[PDB]
């Protein structure tokens, strides 16, 4: 430990948000982002 373990960086601090990466990353899955219609096909809705 006195050589190879001694490192600089510390644990993570409360609210540091680094600790619930790998979390997200287990939970993270990709999004199918379908195809949507042209705004310049719909129609504007007419209110008069």
């Amino acid at each position: 430990d006195t050589v190879e373990g001694y490192t600089v960086f510390g644990p993570p601090k409360p609210g540091d948000s680094k600790a619930f990466l790998d979390i997200a990353l287990s939970i993270a899955s990709q999004n199918v982002s379908p195809t949507r219609v042209s705004v310049w096909d719909i129609k504007i809705p007419d209110m008069t």
